[PDB]
């Protein structure tokens, strides 16, 4: 009933993700995103040279909401055809499905629903 939520997600290279992306549009890939994320079926793929083209579009992002207990306040840009839905800070990784795959890391954040 929050605005914002505190998650612990799974950080998870890219070569082990199962399940590419969320969706076929703009608004199922954020729907689907919000949908795991409560869920706690949400992994996050910090991004570096080669990742995005071995992802789905459209991305969803989770990116700096400002600047101000280590959960880093987000929120969420979709992108596709390189133009974005959302406008916000640095990008901390693309989010995808979570199907059990073992991650690197956790990244801890504060959503923003």
């Amino acid at each position: 009933s929050k605005t914002h939520v505190q998650l612990s997600l799974p950080v998870l290279q890219v070569r082990d993700v199962l399940v590419r992306g969320f969706g076929d549009s703009v608004e199922e890939v954020l729907s689907e995103a919000r949908q795991h994320l409560k869920d706690g079926t949400c992994g996050l793929v910090e991004v570096e040279k080669g990742v995005l083209p071995q992802l789905e579009q459209p991305y969803v992002f989770i990116k700096r909401s400002d600047a101000r207990h280590g959960h880093v306040m987000v929120e969420l840009v979709a992108e596709l055809e390189g133009i974005q839905y959302g406008r916000s800070g640095e990008t901390l990784g693309v989010l995808v499905p979570h199907v059990g795959e073992i991650p690197v890391a956790y990244r801890k954040v504060l959503l923003r629903k």
